[PDB]
């Protein structure tokens, strides 16, 4: 109750629009504290209408829930307002999601960066975990960027809480990620932990493409079909044979035989103590971490919160 | 210093966007830092001093830099980042409050008590921090505190009188006759600072010429005590106002007294109707939003 914050329209406004998604329009927004001159910068996700008859009070209910998350690698929701559309609020980050990062710096990455996201999206699905939080849509897409040195995951629960009408698991690029999905959650809308886990080695895929879309080409009519003959996402140029077959365990038809989060979290940041020898990149060595310097820089301005340092090279 | 904590900006990756304001020292703007390689521009705040009375070294202004930009407290600006080409403009932190003078006389109607007395207490927290460091301010003042939330407030520009080189006003004696500046003159101005708050902004000694302020001290005339004052709250302000700069109390017994009536501080000033402390709720909301370095939690009422 004291860690979300209900707003009424008359103390905010959208001033930009930013994109929209599978589950809403995301806005660039203006907070007017009451009695206050000033206009705090925020973000505002009006959502998409849900297929149940939600009332408000358990509506408020999950975004409870949603606004008591605490780790430096999961989006804590900051406020909502429920007026004709439901509205969530959290803090606006400049750099956006990170689907569209590595698209736009796909010459530019090093292993470094690549091996440090995998291992904080990690810790926040481990977090998700212990708290024991589905997500349901984990996706680069999902997976927002504060610095390029701290990504956050966001939007989870919204897949359970806003649902999918039952046309759209069976068409063509709708509002259900099939792509992302377990095949026990494609069959018979199984959702755990362990599909969680599928839906995280996709995501790795994506970095290590530099965003390529899973499965292009193939229509998603047919990705249950293609999987139970044993097809899985190819091996992206730049992984070695070990991030492969973590990717390949992940995506084991036995959900227990995935790997957990905490030991995705343990293998990763192996990893990227000594990134060059699991990820093959040309040009790699100038794809330096940020000094000491900008970092500090980067933290005073945009990131006062504490997180975990970046695993550092030998 | 490490120097890993100053920042060494060129012109081409921040650009000057509004004007925020003018001081003694320099013009405020509002700024975007776009970092190299990057499709983004992030808001800051960037101070271009005015030329020095006397032209120092290029050494000497990024020696001082770096020492402003050591300073690690919830309640003491920290100088991010500076760029030196012509001119030296400074960079820190976007802060969309602006100054507490101009805070206070904004909510003249509408400030609670908690906010003055708290406002007193991290402004003391600040100064003993630069006390511990051994850096003297010069210029205390309330146009010289920043909000960075109506519960939060930092000190800004320590040093820079020193570097560029006259609030006759907020000076103790010793510093009007002899240029004497200490710690303990920085007290004296603090009590200023305090009665700045305590009347909403009001001018100290207006109407009276700056260069009689000397005759007046010496006579043993003060400023008055504000209309909220209790008398608790006005003898520390005269205290900090002896002549004799080792009577004055120090910031450590500031911090304590401020605080111990910030616990109760509806006995300490009468105010006509404000405004208390937000809700945990808004509370977190400011900080969540706005902001998330470590600071001690407001002093709540009893
Ligand atoms: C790529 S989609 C996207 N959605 C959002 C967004 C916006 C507002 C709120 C939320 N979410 C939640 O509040 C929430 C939902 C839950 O279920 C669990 C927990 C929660 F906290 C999300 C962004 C986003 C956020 C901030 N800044 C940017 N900046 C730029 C340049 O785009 C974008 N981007
Ligand atoms: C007194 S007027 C004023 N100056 C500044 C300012 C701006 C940039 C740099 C500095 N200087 C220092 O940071 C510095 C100086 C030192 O010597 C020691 C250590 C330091 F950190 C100051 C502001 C200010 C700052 C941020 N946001 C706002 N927002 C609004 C709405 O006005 C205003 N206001
Ligand atoms: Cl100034």
């Amino acid at each position: 109750q004291a860690l979300l914050r209900i707003l009424k329209e008359t103390e905010f406004k959208k001033i930009k629009v930013l994109g929209s998604g599978a589950f809403g329009t995301v806005y660039k927004g203006l907070w007017i504290p009451e009695g206050e001159k000033v206009k705090i910068p925020v973000a505002i996700k009006e959502l998409r209408e849900a297929t149940s008859p939600k009332a408000n009070k358990e509506i408020l209910d999950e975004a409870y829930v949603m606004a008591s998350v605490d780790n430096p690698h999961v989006c804590r929701l900051l406020g909502i307002c429920l007026t004709s559309t439901v509205q969530l609020i959290m803090q606006l980050m400049p750099f956006g999601c990170l689907l569209d990062y590595v698209r736009e710096h796909k010459d530019n990455i090093g292993s470094q960066y690549l091996l440090n996201w995998c291992v904080q999206i990690a810790k926040g699905m481990n977090y998700l975990e212990d708290r024991r939080l589905v997500h349901r849509d984990l996706a680069a897409r999902n997976v927002l960027v504060k610095t390029p040195q701290h990504v956050k995951i966001t939007d989870f629960g919204l897949a359970k809480l806003l649902g999918a009408e039952e046309k759209e698991y069976h068409a063509e690029g709708g509002k259900v990620p099939i792509k992302w999905m377990a095949l026990e959650s494609i069959l018979h809308r199984i959702y755990t932990h362990q599909s969680d886990v599928w839906s995280y080695g996709v995501t790795v895929w994506e970095l290590m493409t530099f965003g390529s879309k899973p499965y292009d080409g193939i229509p998603a009519s047919e990705i249950s079909s293609i999987l139970e003959k044993g097809e899985r996402l190819p091996q992206p140029p730049i992984c070695t044979i070990d991030v492969y077959m973590i990717m390949r365990k992940c995506w084991m038809i036995d959900a227990d035989s995935r790997p957990k989060f905490r030991e995705l979290i343990i293998e990763f940041s192996k990893m990227a103590r000594d990134p060059q020898r699991y990820l093959v990149i040309q040009g790699d060595e100038r794809m330096h971490l940020p000094s000491p310097t900008d970092s500090n820089f980067y933290r005073a301005l945009m990131d006062e919160e504490d997180m975990d340092d970046v695993v550092d090279a030998d």
